[PDB]
């Protein structure tokens, strides 16, 4: 029995959920679960050799973790980044789980990648590295099976380079991965899906807490990260009437210098950087015009805010910087990545909402779950033949995040207590809702008794 | 050449609808498909070996006949009963070529099942026969190939556990079984599917038969049968506002002592005695309410009726029977059991129709078919990645049984003579209409020339 | 439950050997294999659709019986006979399980067939029902699943289009079948096989009885058949010094008119006539040199005899016709024919053996094992790359006829009684033998505990 | 990347070898293959879910790890303990890679299991769980793929049970595992195999040390375990006119009161013990007769000695009890067990042998290989439709651990330095030899370059 800390991590915070719930009291039955849940169905690791630009032979781990298919096919994203290990790509599989199990779609959960690092390698060895991986995967996958997608490091690129490998080595033409290219059974809205979604969710959560006094509009946000998730949050918010005060990278954080946040064209041009895995540093000119901080994140750095947008990777959020965010007036946090609040920065985000000034934080299962939502759509409509309109996923997203948001108020509402300030916990409720409904059909399909 | 007396049965009253129509006068190349047809595609049978809750080393036999696919896969369900022969699945499946065409929707005809008694098993036990029927089965079924449900002794917790068997051993999350859980790919309605059908047929011949005069309001209903198409076919007659007057099982009949006949509450309290395959009988309060008949059928014992459901098993209606229930007033039959009806009994009931009282007899093959449609349904829902609405399904449901209706009155005008009373033959109708459909079907594929 | 008496008597003479014997007295935990090896692993029967040389659609039923795998993949012929139905091949594949096991060789048992008739056929016709025949069975059958070969009517022309049919659709070149030509995989000495092996048997009982006071030279042969075990049987018989008094087949026998036999010229002329489907009747010039008697069998016709070779078809010896021989003298009888003796038969030959002039049968599990023990050695040839010498093919199979005979006779004294004239029986020593080979290595695979 | 100290300790000593020779001066193009060959091609988990003898749903996790096939399909047994995870799973998968290769028989290398521990079960539960791994299993292995055997915890009977299970979902009869039963593809010497090798190995150790003036005839042996290896290697040191002053399973020891030391008859009652998984504790005649230690392993407590076999598990000999071996006299060790000697005595034995007594370590790579290389032999044996004479398969053993120590010597005499006593590593050889063949092979297939 190895150390996975990030597994564990993930694991505790569901397992506390529920354990703390009536759940129990109710079904005493779903007890006999947790120890058969917490065990992957599969888990397949794989040596990925491949040629540099030199041409040397370079060896990298490739993974994919299929950890529950009672709900349908394994479902979930392809990590890319040096840290990636079992542990990560455990937590990230079993999180999905609950999260596919919320948006109603027929997706089991699952995650895997490599500790393959793109930086500094050319798009011809990213190529090569996503055909060998696929070439080692391929047997393990399908349409009906296990349907991949990207996550930290996995771009578009990535995804059509392995849709092109296994088109060609099981020469069929099916939805074997999501986020593909529209020319070839991609989904309009797939790349806004995650970043568009967490912004819906807040919307819920901002209505909710205000009782309907307040909206978006004006609204101080924080975000982190600057790839696929906080780009079209940033954008979003931006669509709303929010005011968008930070983005940031691996290497530091670029802070608003002007009431008005950053505009769209600025997000733009950070895009156009991290297609070329640049970094915001690499913007002589944003950085001229704002505030860059090499090294640092943006929570404690913003000045005052009402909303944080945590959307970079795990545990980007210590519980210092939770605390700091509320004094500086942060009342609603929602994850775009997963686990993006350690597990100090959750409890003082549940303490606040319990008792305190009613910081109210959205785990990502929940508000990061619209892009795994898009990719079940873009699932649909390769098994129907058909390609949607934009304004068509759109509104299948917004009506899949409100049915997230209340499965999560309802379920929190009927098994828990929401404490002084009567803001029900959507940790608590996105758990137990994601929870119940797996070990139901897990029950049925007989993977326990 | 074996004693098949089901079959045979089943075989000549088709067979002897046709001959005696003008079908063969008109299109006399379709003797040539007799031969040809009455030899099933396909069968497999397959010892299927378990382990009881005392350890002991088990054995049954399996089945499964693919006897037509000209429309569409293999479709129809898994009978578990100690009767089961191959005689009674080719019965079975051979109706079920023909029920399938008349649905419209892209099915071939087969059966299967294994003599194997649920009765004084386990739930533990019943799991692991599933399982081991399975892991037989597996590899000559799949969702473009043969896709089973559940007929007498198969419930959704059958089929669940052979889902779950095949999901695991293909790698693949499909729809290759029907009636479904609703969270793995279940549709809305199919456990009501073929109880509602039924009625709803019914509804259709009153119609017809009074031109419009009467509708099944106050009708006065005698059910056999106590299980899942007895049951519906009882919850439909009672929103509809008739009279359910008796519901039986293996055992005996329960007669309602009141003209209200049986209430709902009265059902779902033999719906959860059946569920742990109990009988009537052992309802001591049921009992002392209503008037309990051991060792008996409803059809003599009811009073008087104005409709007749039988819902358990075939030939569970006697010539003597149908005789007697006329002589109480029936004047509509309608097969919610396949062949429900004896040879003798179909007779009684088609003299009637055509120059006594006008008895009307609607066979299985027409208004059992709700439930193969529904499941017809339940694969369109799987293949487009989508879950309909009761109202949906109900709607398409009824719009499948008129059409039903519509085709049988259609094809018994064109072919046929509906004798003294005008009423035309329903048996007739169907038998030839989806002769007719799946021939033509069969010239097209090169089944015969 | 169906009515099949020729599977029922070929089980009921097993399981009396077995039951009568000391086996379960020794070992009482095999008593619990009986119900389960006596319900084949799988069947499959299809419709076998083809197209005779006038452009008719014809059908005809094929069937595969995969009764038992404990020792290795099925094995065992294919019947092409008017009679076979699914009774007459269970027969068979039971049979086949304990004559594989005898052999010593990797070899489940199984057997299968059509109903098709080739008399009256063209070889045109015969090679598209072939071809036919294939396309439904190949998913079915491999090299290392269920290698078949040649029965009555199935001659090396139609195994081969079999084996043509199977390289085709599954695109591999592999010993699929047995019987094959010398120039794709065939074994030397197959065609021989089994009526050699009849005789080898033989000259073991002689040896054994005579207690090494005679030998096969000069013995009266009585024949029956006429196709490949009959004609190899008469040949071998007339190599060793033993003369051939009759020949049949389905029309006649030929009793031949000088003590000196039939001659090998004989033999070949109606090899030639049963190449072309053709009748001893019609062989003018042997009729008249011989004494043709139509409608008959040998056995109360050939005169003075001693030893029965029955090679034709099960059920071939009355139980007058084997009191009849005992008359004549008859002293050794070996069945070429599968279950040649009726169980009349069976009973006046073990009554003769135990008490009375000591005729002395051979079953055919044993003394016609040859053909499947060459088989077995043309896999073994076909997996190494290799072709044997006709030497070394016939010194295994005088091998392996020596060893089923000594399995038999140790296995009858160490389990059964032999009676008043000390001569083993070869019935109950087979039967035993097979059994207790087969029931271990069930045990071992998991059929049975 | 984790914690797998076990899987660290076998890659050191391994890499510890080749850097410390003259390997890397001479083919300095080797150094790039360790990176690559330490990652396995391939690893498995899966959950393995199974019902106990009192119905409760139950889990265990299991694996294969696909470690290298260069020089064949990947080859190495199952192990069922408590203790069983990834990384001692990839240690004795990594040794197997380098044993199969000193074979010379075309193996790859692997290695799987499961933390179910046989202790306590039902030989009926035990079935299930076997079923149920093999029903996890059986898509990733097959007899050109991958071909398991049994290892600590897996007895013929699981073995038999897994290609029971196998044999029935992949329809088809072929050599997927070893160590199969004799009716279905066994190999004579299998069972014997491992702990025969080891003492064959041993006498070439004395010839060589002692320049042919001793032989193993009254070598004093101390030998730990008391299952498949222990068993095997007792009886043939007694077979070779050898003491047996000990044998010792989990729970203690049992030494010989007698300087005759143990007898064969006594071998078999622990046999028949550990058959029924009881522990040498559970003879009170053996213990009452002996002098049976509680808690405790040979090496102290054997007063004299010449020998000593660790046969039961990794790091059973400790840096302190290698000292006491050679103060004890031993100057022979030969590893049974997989990595029996810890880190510190091997160190121990090694200046032993380059600068002391000249104590004398047989790695276990090198020692051990007879099982798998009588795993090759029945591979051979299948393919070719073949069984081996008992003399056959020994006489072949004997030429394989004949040539191991050659290539040993040889290798270890080419690149490396004896030391002192001029007696060759054993150890350094042998990991030399198996990584040169290996890393050769690699290259021509395109793993390296
Ligand atoms: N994409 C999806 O559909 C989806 C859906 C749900 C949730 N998520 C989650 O959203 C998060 C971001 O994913 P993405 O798709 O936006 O990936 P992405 O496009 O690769 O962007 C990742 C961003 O996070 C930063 N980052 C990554 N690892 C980091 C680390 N260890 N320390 C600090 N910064 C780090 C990267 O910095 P650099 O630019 O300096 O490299 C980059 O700005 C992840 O937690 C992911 O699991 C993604
Ligand atoms: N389910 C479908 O979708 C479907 C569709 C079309 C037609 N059918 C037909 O409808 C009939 C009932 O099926 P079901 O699905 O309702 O099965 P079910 O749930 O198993 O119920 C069968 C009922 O019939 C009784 N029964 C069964 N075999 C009997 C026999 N030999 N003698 C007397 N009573 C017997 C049973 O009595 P106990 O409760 O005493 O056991 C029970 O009340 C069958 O003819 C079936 O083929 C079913
Ligand atoms: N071939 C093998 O390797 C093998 C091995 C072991 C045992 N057997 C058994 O040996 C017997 C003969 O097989 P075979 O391979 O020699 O077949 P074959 O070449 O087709 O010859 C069959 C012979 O038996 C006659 N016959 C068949 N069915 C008959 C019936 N119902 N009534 C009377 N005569 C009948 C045929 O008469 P016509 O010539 O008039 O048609 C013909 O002479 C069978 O019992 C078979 O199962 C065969
Ligand atoms: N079998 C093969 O072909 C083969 C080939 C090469 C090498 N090996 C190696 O040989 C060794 C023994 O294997 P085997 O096949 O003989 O297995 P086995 O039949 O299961 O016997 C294992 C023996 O070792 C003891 N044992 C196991 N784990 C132990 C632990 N953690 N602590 C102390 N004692 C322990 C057991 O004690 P209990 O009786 O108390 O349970 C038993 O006496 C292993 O290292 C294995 O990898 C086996
Ligand atoms: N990266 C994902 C989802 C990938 C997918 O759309 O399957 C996530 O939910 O974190
Ligand atoms: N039991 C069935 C139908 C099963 C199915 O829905 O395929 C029937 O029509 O009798
Ligand atoms: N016809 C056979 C054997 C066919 C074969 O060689 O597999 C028989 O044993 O009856
Ligand atoms: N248990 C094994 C070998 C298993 C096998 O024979 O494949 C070993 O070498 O440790």
């Amino acid at each position: 029995t190895p150390y996975e800390p990030e597994f564990q991590q993930a694991y505790k915070e569901i397992v506390g959920s529920i354990e703390s719930s009536k759940l129990f009291e109710v079904h005493p039955e779903l007890k006999r679960v947790l120890p058969i849940i917490s065990i992957p169905e599969r888990v397949l690791e794989f040596r990925v050799t491949w040629e540099d630009d030199k041409g040397n032979c370079r060896v990298n781990t490739g993974y994919r973790v299929q950890f529950n298919s009672a709900l349908g096919p394994y479902k979930g994203g392809l990590r890319f980044h040096p840290s990636v290990n079992l542990s990560i790509l455990k937590f990230l599989g079993f999180e999905q789980i609950f999260k596919n199990a919320l948006t109603g779609l027929p997706m089991g959960g699952g995650k895997g990648g490599s500790d393959f690092d793109p930086k500094g390698k050319s798009d011809n060895e990213i190529r090569r590295f996503s055909q060998a991986f696929m070439r080692q995967l391929f047997r393990y996958i399908g349409p009906q099976t296990d349907v991949p997608a990207g996550d930290i490091g996995v771009t578009g690129f990535v995804v059509m380079h392995m849709f092109g490998e296994y088109k060609r080595l099981r020469n069929e033409y099916s939805g074997v991965v999501t986020g593909k290219h529209m020319l070839t059974g991609g989904s309009n809205i797939r790349p806004e899906a995650t970043g568009y979604g967490v912004v819906y969710y807040v919307k819920h959560m901002i209505e909710h807490r205000t009782k309907g006094a307040e909206t978006l509009k004006g609204k101080r946000v924080a975000i982190s990260g600057s790839g696929n998730v906080a780009q079209y949050a940033a954008l979003k918010c931006i669509q709303e009437g929010a005011i968008v005060k930070s983005i940031s990278d691996s290497k530091g954080v670029l802070i608003a210098k002007t009431a008005e946040g950053l505009v769209p064209e600025e997000i733009h041009e950070i895009m156009a950087l991290k297609e070329k895995r640049a970094s915001i540093a690499d913007s002589a000119s944003l950085c001229k015009k704002h505030h860059y901080i090499a090294g640092a994140r943006p929570w404690t750095n913003v000045g005052e805010i009402d909303i944080a947008l945590p959307c970079a990777t795990q545990n980007e959020v210590s519980g210092e910087e939770a605390a700091a965010l509320i004094k500086q007036g942060c009342r609603y946090v929602a994850e775009g990545s997963n686990m993006g609040s350690s597990a100090e920065a959750v409890e003082v985000f549940e303490k606040s909402r319990a008792s305190g000034e009613g910081c109210w934080l959205a785990p990502g299962k929940a508000a990061n779950a619209g892009g795994v939502a898009v990719s079940g759509l873009e699932m649909a409509q390769n098994a129907q033949f058909s390609t949607w309109t934009h304004a068509e996923v759109d509104a299948k997203l917004a009506g899949i995040m409100q049915n997230i948001f209340e499965q999560s108020t309802d379920v929190a509402s009927k098994y828990c207590d929401s404490g002084s300030n009567n803001i029900p916990s959507l940790v608590d409720g996105a758990n137990i809702a994601g929870f119940l409904k797996v070990a139901t059909a897990m029950q049925a399909v007989g993977d326990w008794w």
